[PDB]
């Protein structure tokens, strides 16, 4: 059996990060950091189940808090927004609770298609798939801890100078009345306790981590098979002006071949978890871009707002174009294909530029829609549309201005 | 003669849902329930075709009576809705009949082209053709009957409270009163009498079944016809890893082709239906997304519009993914066909590629579209489009708020 | 050389509507009624020129009249579609003379096409194309003077009503107050007199043949080409249970070749008609769709509103239909090509069926769009969505009402 | 090697405006005028370098100077337009110094793939590339230059206006009153000096040309490439009735996919440009049709709105026009090679037949979209929709009317 400590390997590149999301109980399979994919497993009775059980009924009980205050104090647009976040949480929950059920299966077969690629003819870039998948997981974790780092810095400047600045009613600013006053839909239901504040702070960075770790996966997991589609390009490549055996052309349509199979595979696994980040993304997206001419009082606030709105719309448009370059990738063989010679173009290389050419191979949301350049220029235009549409109604509310700092 | 009592026919499978909507004269055609479908005919002189008769008479007078009552109080975008309702079951009622016209012939072609899929190399899959369209029927009359009893429990529970909780007029609760008051557009032209009244309830409950069989009857074609595409896909899938003779292929394409014919007739045949099925459920989707926001009085009217809508929903979303099941299962054997070996390679998988590749294979709207899961996310998009440029038409409407309890 | 006088050819079957057309000085062609369709040629000194430049001037003269009287009035979005009427009808007439300067070659290519199709084995269907011709001619025709018919009515009758009711300010009713009045954007410029009356009752006249005329003849070019295309498509399914030998798909081949390039001269010489066409209907049955709520004072009034409303939303749907058949028959043999045996299969028809496939056979306004279903469809949904956008504009004008009958 | 001196090449063509380009510092290029094409090189240390960092700056102190003024004065939809306009000039010159860093690289691929056209069997057209390309950079440079110079005479004509039509202060017309009054955005920031008045119009001058170049440098490339795309597309013609031998066939796929392979390497350094040049092009296009309904106080002012506009929208339909040129050019032989014979008929045609027919030969915004006709006639569609949802936005500022003269 091949060696996986060393090989250069999906698994091996997306282990750490699969068990990172593990410590925030994501996606709950046992013996994921083996070096083995086939010692990967799912099971109910295992501590990652007990995790991800403890994680979710946390944020059940946040949401209800949210419902509740929400009923108390009358439901608008403008708080649905906590109450969605909270619910799809919760459904990525149980997505990747499901996807945890199909990856086994996934995993040992996505293993069984790239050793191929391990071994010449192919070569690993000069960015191998570790780097990669490094590179996506480090950059959109540091800019979500940024992003929540700039979320209570903001917070508790907005609270500590209102209670400074306010020249009325005093309560001196501290952590517990700051939990009372910022967290209050959860404490309207719950008795109040330090403990049961820090818990609270360390689930809300948990909801946020789960929001952020969808498209982070959804990125590594385009990542992954766009690498082999690069690999088959570039092989590809190295034939450009060369006379080519039919045995060549055979091997590169039996690897492609094995690498849409596989792709279908995992898009079948993987359709959930894509059509619950579009649609989130999307609303989440709509709803910021409503608030950019919202007027805020303090300067970090406005840094907060817009590094935000900024890290949702580039993280949307960048698993978009990482689920889109194994399109691109699939579609960069054909210039090359459609330059064979005369003496060296057989039945294999007709097969395979037909399959290139008019098969879609990409991601897809349930097969609702298939993750290509064009459907991220169509959801650009469509978030357009749907602002141009909806400033109308956010016009009231954005002419009521700023709210008096004393009330 | 193939023996029509136990092979695994649609016209088997379906025919008893079939009499139960000549019941309620939808599809007037005389021995449905023969286990022959060659004596399946189509009479004017038949009892079906009077009963259908009867019932478009009593649906005219339900329609003229709702005409002449928007008249004497008014048509605005909210009553209107009735009027359409009836005017949509009359239009769904003459299709059928149209349909009725051009089914013994249908069904014909649908005999004589799947008793070749009856018999080996294709397999009876784990679910059989007969208890697909049962689940379906099933599920579809459920859902409708429990629907009708919520809209009645609703309605009867909003005038009883209404009386009783007054503290004005009484207006002692009684059946007459009830059918007085909820029903006043259809005695407003007719003189009331109980027999009236248990006609007009029973007709009103025929015209939500035609309302919802027009969507099942979509369901159960589009099942007949995927059910063999599965078929088809299963024996290519049976040789994935083995040599295969040129006649299999020719075998295989034969059949296709047949299967191909078969759908095109009977979206020829069934484009009228499917057109209206698609804008009437549109347009009530809208209408009820439209009054999502909008505030009802008791617990049980909530309960009975937010059935009814996601029964909508769910019901016009399921007719399009029915639908498209036959377009994803035709280009799922597509797969399996580019594993075949180049020794295996021949002209007829060639031929069977290309179509499957090029062929758009589903049902269609007259050619207007066609029924695919593109078809469906673009009608959501356009669904959403509507739903936000018409909020603000309602905007004044849903601000009035809920009209005095008394008055 | 072919005998023309008694051929079924395209250009007997239209000569009598061109010259009708020629009669209001549409199409300025010289010996457009000659049996010989090589005798039709475009000379700019010639009567038809002289009557073009005649009418030109006449509704020139028109425009100026209603361009002065809005600017005396002031310019709004409900008067300036009369503008637009003759500004379109004035652009009908330069892209009819420019259309007319390429007839000539047109039609000669055209014969020079469609003579093997007169000869076996090609038939001539139950309906030839001289009797499809005239029943489009002749339904058009008809509806637009009962359209003219019912607008004068409705004026006639409206101005009499008013002046006898009106119970003030008489100006005893004549044809000479009623042309003052009605059409006082035209007097207001010019001197009135009973023979400018008579001119001007005549040039609108004109004006409306001439914006039916464009879809008109549209609608007969694309019953030429789909005539050649299903005679194609008939003679391919006379094949269907045959084996046919190479020169049969040779043969056929070639003709629909012929037909396609036939096909894209009549394309690149109509895309300026069928752009105005289509621009032109968009924007009439936009504006005429705001006014569907819009109060109108007699019943006459709604008659010829929702009869030109119908008239124009059927004549636009039926243009884009018949243009869409071209492209419907062409795909229909697409059908009947992929039963061909395995024996009879050879390289023609694999060319054959690759053309019909990927080659999109339709007309196109400047290869800007395709005139299909769905096209149709398309604009259709685009309509709608500008008639939501739109009915928002027109609320503050819809909310007005009638104007009193006195003042 | 070749004679660059007289040989009909693109760089011969397109140099000339390249270095008119340079002298306002739009693509520093080092010997960009020398007939060789292998002699043009990107240097950071050199002269074009550096008059390029001049303008950058220039247009830098610019756009701090409107930035700065709107903010004293508050930032407005309407004021915006200015600020963008600046930023995207900025832009434009960022984008334009990468594809000069890109130029030497495509300059010379271009050439060593266009020197087969210039030799038989293809032919020079009745215009040449020379001819093209200078026609369209007149054009566009002449109603550029007109354009600017109504600007100017609008502005002069209102200032001059508003100070003696006044009958209030005067502030007796001069160029210094002038400049500080319409630039007072600038001097606001810095301190008045009639030197630094000509470096700002001079300046805002630059800023125009760049932003009408973008557009004439998409033009020129799409020219160069449909000028080869169409010298194949008649050699292809110059066969439509000879027996062709394969070797001939064999040549002109080989030129085509060296033809695309250039197209997609020019597509690949200019996605930048063109994405900038479509997103700026459609923001203006609909800020600028947002005005028409506004009401402008001298004639002047509107012929030199009206002419801004529809100069605006027909360089942005003509940068889409001739970059889709390529494609329908490309797609243009296939009617042609459609027609080959039986005996000609072999594999190279129906592979080059299958690579036309399937392959999108255009280019692309980073493969974001596909310059088409297609894609025009979309535009056009979603331009529509934007400006039937925010007319609604503007009519506020539609009916505030003209300000009065004195204030």
């Amino acid at each position: 059996l091949p060696n996986y400590t060393n090989l250069d390997l999906f698994h091996r590149a997306v282990f750490p990060f699969m068990f990172l999301a593990q410590c925030v109980a994501i996606m709950p399979l046992v013996g994921i950091r083996e070096s083995n994919p086939r010692r990967v497993r799912f099971a109910y009775k295992s501590i990652p189940m007990f995790v991800t059980l403890i994680f979710m009924i946390a944020t059940s009980i946040l949401f209800l808090s949210m419902f509740t205050h929400l009923l108390k104090i009358g439901i608008t647009a403008k708080n649905f927004v906590g109450l969605v976040f909270f619910g799809c949480v919760l459904s990525a929950y149980v997505v990747f609770i499901r996807l945890a059920k199909k990856w086994p299966a996934v995993v040992r077969i996505w293993t069984r298609t790239e050793i191929p690629f391990t071994k010449p003819p192919y070569e690993i870039p000069k960015r191998n798939l570790s780097r990669r998948v490094q590179l996506a997981a480090l950059a959109i974790i540091g800019l979500s801890l940024g992003e929540h780092a700039l979320y209570q810095v903001s917070a508790i400047l907005s609270y500590t100078r209102r209670i400074q600045m306010c020249a009325n009613i005093t309560t001196v600013p501290s952590f517990n009345n700051y939990m009372q006053t910022n967290y209050d839909y959860v404490f309207q239901l719950l008795p109040y306790s330090p403990i049961i504040a820090v818990l609270i702070l360390l689930i809300n960075g948990a909801c946020t981590f789960v929001w952020n770790y969808m498209d982070l996966f959804i990125m590594m997991i385009s990542k992954g098979l766009s690498y082999r589609f690069e690999q088959i390009t570039t092989r590809i490549r190295k034939l450009e002006h060369e006379e080519v055996c039919e045995s060549v052309f055979i091997q590169i349509r039996e690897h492609y071949v094995k690498m849409c199979e596989l792709l279908e595979f995992v898009d079948s696994a993987m359709s959930s978890l894509i059509l619950l980040s579009c649609v989130n993304n999307l609303y989440f997206v709509c709803y910021q871009l409503l608030n950019v001419f919202n007027k805020l009082r303090w300067p970090i606030n406005y840094i907060y707002f817009w590094y935000s709105l900024l890290y949702l719309i580039g993280r949307t448009a960048f698993v978009f174009l990482t689920a889109a370059d194994i399109n691109e990738e699939s579609k960069r063989g054909l210039g090359v294909l459609r330059r064979v010679s005369s003496r060296s173009w057989c039945v294999e290389v007709e097969r395979l530029i037909f399959q290139m050419t008019t098969q879609t191979v990409a991601l897809s949301g349930k097969k609702f829609y298939f993750l290509t350049r064009r459907l991220l220029f169509g959801m650009a235009g469509t978030i357009v549309t749907y602002e141009l549409v909806l400033l109308q109604f956010d016009e009231p509310n954005r002419r009521k201005g700023l709210q008096p700092l004393c009330a």
